[PDB]
């Protein structure tokens, strides 16, 4: 059985909606001069997002998508908070039309000011879901099943596509049995009855091991549930929460399982993105990551809650926004479902903060630079959400390990 | 959110149905000595399928697929019970090897026996979703936005998909609402969270106005639980049973929607197929559906409980085979949805018995005369047990459909 | 282990056909612009193919390529001598340059002339490998697998290719081994060491039973040794008679075998093709063939020695030219090596006169009627050359092939 | 006018062919004793091969190839005697069920032995008739037409394929012809009846001289004839011996011939690759060739008698097996003809041992290294057996040039 709501999206989640941006438009003081009090400027996630929802309707007007975080000038990424506008062609404020030319500065409810940044943006296609790697080192082949160890970024294959093994999970309702987490791009189909896994490759491939089944996934969460709050007017807004829990099988040794991420190290818990600290401790923090198209690489958290209007009036989120370093591609055809690691802060080991996804738009271009070409954008989601709709929690030690193989 | 059995739902139910032939198998109880004790000859469709279910081994060895139906000597049906063993091309005993040449009667348990016939039988594809080819009528013209109703045949439409509305049914419980019922590969999307329905087009593709979205859908459905035997030797066994429930919105005129088939006049409620019935109560039976590729096109049941190991492993079931009469096709890409529907025979009313179904085993061909060329087939979902799996009830009188309407 | 002549053997052979053509001009002593004799009018093949190959320099200037028979005008066979040029596009004479035009009579060496005809040709590609063969009647299906016999229609495949069983053959000389004829491109394939035969597909696409092994074939003959005679002024000229001989392996059931050609009856022997003889008991000739993909089929000999160079200046000829009659197809892509057999007319048995081509770039339409489409033409190996250089001999009755089965050694 | 063999020769070789392998069963007499002896462990290449023909069986279970050489250790030669089994995908041991895993040593008759080595191996597919993405140097323009002779490397093309002349040849009787050598591939085509060559092009594509015609080629021989002995259990064993002789025209100006292979100089005569010789002879010896696509490239010998069975069931052989230096290509598509020169060791003459072969997997992949892609390899054939077959012999200086021209 498949279900959906009745009147739950009709005439109890819209109205609700209505409500809250129906009192934002009589209490407005315009305070348009250009002086804007800085008391009132953005400081976290939330402050940004709730312009943008406020704003959203300008801002779909010649715009292919917005996003919230710093403002990037010259390239370089300031720390500057500012809504990110997304354009298909950035050319001078002389070319523009006077109803084309984005504000520098968008003032929302309760006076939230915050700047405005357009970014030279495009997307890529859905991947052919049998990509090629093209990064040979001998990280690579240890995931790809030439390691004597199945652990994160090991390439995890479905009857008819792969990707990368995310993290090693287990469940926390009742028989809370243990198994890994990866995206619902790789390892669901929709027209067939099971979705078997596999290392490295399916049997009608080559040779592998058989991983398991999927015992849940989650496609789309709507945003008041991802976020908790109304991230854009659009009734129809869904936040891409693509990802896909598959349980080790009975007859499948579990030792084999490593919970260190081979090519980073060990790692510590998951760091929840909370929408109420102070941006700078996610947006432009250093991040990197480990799965097989394209081995262990590094990368910036450009933005954040990605807003895209796809043909039809339906608003599709997605939650992390990484470019690479030193203009290497974060990541390629095939690395969907890998962990997202920010940088060990000083001491503490490194602590994930989401899987790279892998639908249609999950990677693409934007133009940093003049001097050198466009850069490859990887798009991501939460992981501390996804673990929470998932009912999942992440393994970060052996020991830890053999104690829920006897707990089933 | 979606969820399949954890493992052990699956471990505990493959030893049930081992357990089920092992029982019979370790007592063969052969019961034939060549000549086959008379009586024992197969009489419903239950009978037949514990034959082939329980010689699925050998049966599957040299054959693309199989089903339950009478047996075709010299291209004209009979009235002999057997399983239609379908192969790719039918040649001569003397240039096929021992081994690969199928037996004429197979021994079952307890004795029943039945014969093997062989039919040069092939697939097609997808139709890709939107079908461009049909016939050209004041009944399809009628039925794709010229007519001032909707009822059974008029063309539904996802926001990417072509289709046929089966019938207008009303739920049994819950809200008892009252929608319409197609095809699941009509109404559903993976990569979508909502499921609009349009009449005769999206907003997207044409004009049109919104008829609802889908409540609820099956996909696949097991053997046991379908029919109500292990209809086969292998643990993964499914009946493609794809069905989608859409109840018409709440700013939608019931008025202007009739319980009557257009080109077919006043029907019944649905006839249940019964397992233990004689064969010949369905199979053989002339039958006709109205869609919109095609129109009214009258055909006539030829197999039951179409069988087909795919390349990975996994059974498949699709219900009904029905090849269009007097040398034409039974329906064109497009058609799926549509009501497959008994004709009047001697006065009563017309009983819908299944629904077109769509997806890649879909519209293959067979020969049967020398004469002609390879005839077209149709498969088919059973649309009693489809009803009692999404718990549904068609309407057969706008009277009936104003009460159905008014207690909701 | 192939091998081909040295350049002694072309050099005689280039200065022989030299000379024989030099001759014919050195003395011609052109003749008046006036009537020609009844008594010197082409009356043979080899009449009309001297003409043609006299005047092969004016011909194949503005010509996709040319044939001997009868002159087709209106659409209709007459029977009048002529040499049939083939133009892509047959326009008015008010529209050619007079040097591009084409003359009515062709006077050949010794007085003898003949009429020449003009006829819109166009040629299709490549046979389809595995093609389509939308006949769909009981004759098809028991030629492709439901018969209990094989015989001459029965499909033989090799192992990516479908064809047409030709004739049950045997062999003159050697151990008289017995085997079946069929077209070379059907059963031949040259990046592979062995040729093996399966009937109706071979194990990698379906049921079959395995025949026996290509044991000798032939791809390219000379016109000299092909036709006897020079037929044409290049040097470098070479007929098509592509054909495979396929003796039954060491332990396949001949019991099987009809020498039957279904569809038509108990055949006679083989019907040769004297260039010597009067042309009308060839051309205009109704001939009929039994071929898997379009079943038993009836058309017309329409000419003979088609000719045709390609574009690195070599002469390629294939014998026989079919036109299906009443507008219908005479054969489909898949009826190649079928046996091409005249229809019996007063009472006689049918006897082959050759097998259909089907290969590289034969088959192609043919303007006879304006009111009507192209109609599809069809060539054919002569079968009475074809068993002369394959040393082979057409079985006709099954009690001649009883017999021949135990005069093997 | 073809011929091949009566059935009753080829029942007669088959016969022979189960009569070798069937009297090394009967006295086998193993005895293993455990690891096995060292004098016992192969020595000549003549040991490798009858090895491999013996446990054809289960070598053939799940290998694409095989082929006989040094065992590559962590990516490199080594100096063990092993036979290079060859797989899709290298996949860590405990991936592998142990029907399919291979062992590391295998014993065949009078208790000889050897390794087994498991390398990634995949085959480039069909080349090229006229072949682009070549080289650029003065050598590669001098062997297109630029120079004012013509000799191994230069561009020898037929009226639809490119290619390069091995050697100038003549023949050992008859009239004592001058010609040259290349690929069968290069020079012969079925469907017409003169193989004319010309230097660089065809009259049809471009400029060029008329060279000759091809007056003898070989395609494919025996393995019974071609090594001397049974190397493998397939009835049907052929090796891809595919060579010609195009003897020059009379007219021809052969005073524009050279015995020089410009690039290595003056050359040799040819190096018999003796079978029964130890076997650092031939496996690691570095070779190189003078084409014209790829112009001078060195290599290293990896392999001889490299096994490839199709689907049909026919079983192929190649002689030769060369790898790119340097994580280069050895060859490019165009490079068929050019003959495969053992580099000089003790500053004597260069000695010819093999030419390139150019049917459909004439080139291909390999992977060596974890921390680098994939190399190519390429085939050939054996010169020495080629010119012994096609009753040739190779001119090594330009003296013996007018001491051969003269016998005619
Ligand atoms: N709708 C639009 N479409 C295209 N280009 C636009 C649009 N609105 C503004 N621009 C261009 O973008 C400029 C503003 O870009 P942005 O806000 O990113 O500037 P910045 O961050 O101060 O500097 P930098 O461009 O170096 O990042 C405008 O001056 C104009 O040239
Ligand atoms: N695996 C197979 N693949 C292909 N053909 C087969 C196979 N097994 C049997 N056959 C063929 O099919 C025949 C059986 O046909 P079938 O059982 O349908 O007979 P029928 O119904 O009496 O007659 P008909 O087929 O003429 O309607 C066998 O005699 C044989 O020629
Ligand atoms: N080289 C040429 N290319 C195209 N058309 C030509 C050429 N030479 C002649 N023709 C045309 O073809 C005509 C000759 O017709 P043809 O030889 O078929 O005679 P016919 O049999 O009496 O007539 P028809 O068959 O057309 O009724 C010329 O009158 C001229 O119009
Ligand atoms: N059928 C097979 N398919 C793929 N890989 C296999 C197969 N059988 C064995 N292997 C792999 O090959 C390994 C054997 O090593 P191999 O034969 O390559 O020798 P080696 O050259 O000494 O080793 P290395 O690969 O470290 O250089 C096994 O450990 C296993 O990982
Ligand atoms: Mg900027
Ligand atoms: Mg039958
Ligand atoms: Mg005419
Ligand atoms: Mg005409
Ligand atoms: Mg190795
Ligand atoms: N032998």
């Amino acid at each position: 059985y498949f279900l959906w709501p009745t009147s739950n999206l009709q005439h109890c989640a819209a109205e609700g909606r209505a409500n809250y941006f129906g009192n934002l438009q009589k209490g407005l003081l315009p305070r348009h001069p250009g002086r804007l009090p800085k008391g009132q400027q953005a400081n976290s996630l939330l402050d940004l997002m709730t312009i943008r929802a406020f704003h959203s309707k300008i801002l779909r007007r010649f715009s292919l998508g917005t996003a919230v975080g710093f403002r990037i000038r010259k390239g370089d990424l300031t720390d500057i908070p500012a809504i990110l506008v997304f354009v298909a062609r950035k050319v001078h404020k002389k070319w523009l039309n006077p109803a084309q030319c984005l504000p520098a500065i968008l003032e929302g409810p309760g006076g939230v000011w915050c700047d405005v940044d357009v970014v030279e943006f495009s997307y890529y296609g859905a991947p052919a879901q049998t990509p090629k790697e093209q990064m040979f080192s001998e990280l690579v082949d240890k995931l790809c099943g030439s390691d004597e160890c199945i652990g994160s970024g090991s390439q995890v294959a479905s009857h008819e596509t792969f990707g990368t093994l995310g993290a090693i999970v287990k469940r926390r309702t009742g028989n809370k049995q243990v198994g890994f987490l990866t995206n619902r791009h790789v390892a669901v189909d929709l027209d067939y009855p099971n979705q078997k896994m596999f290392h490295p490759l399916p049997p009608n491939l080559g040779p592998g091991v058989y991983l398991g089944a999927v015992e849940r996934a989650t496609s789309f969460i709507t945003d008041d549930v991802w976020y908790g709050i109304y991230a854009g007017t659009n009734p129809e807004t869904f936040v891409r929460a693509d990802g896909a829990f598959i349980p080790f099988a009975d007859d499948f040794d579990i030792s084999t399982v490593t919970t260190v991420v081979r090519g980073v190290g060990d790692i510590g818990d998951v760091k929840v993105i909370d929408l109420q600290c102070p941006l700078n401790s996610l947006i432009g923090r250093q991040v990197c990551k480990v799965g097989r198209s394209s081995g262990h690489t590094t990368g910036t958290v450009m933005a954040y809650a990605l807003e895209y209007n796809d043909e039809k009036g339906i608003c599709f989120f997605t939650d992390i926004l990484v470019v690479g370093e030193n203009r290497q591609t974060f990541d390629l055809e095939g690395d969907s479902g890998s962990l997202i690691i920010l940088t060990s802060q000083d001491g503490e080991k490194p602590r994930p903060i989401g899987i790279i996804w892998g639908g249609t738009a999950n990677r693409g271009r934007l133009k940093l630079t003049s001097d050198h070409g466009p850069e490859n954008w990887t798009s991501g989601v939460d992981l501390g959400r996804l673990l929470d709709r998932l009912e999942l929690d992440i393994i970060i030690t052996n020991e830890s390990l053999q104690d829920a193989v006897q707990q089933q």
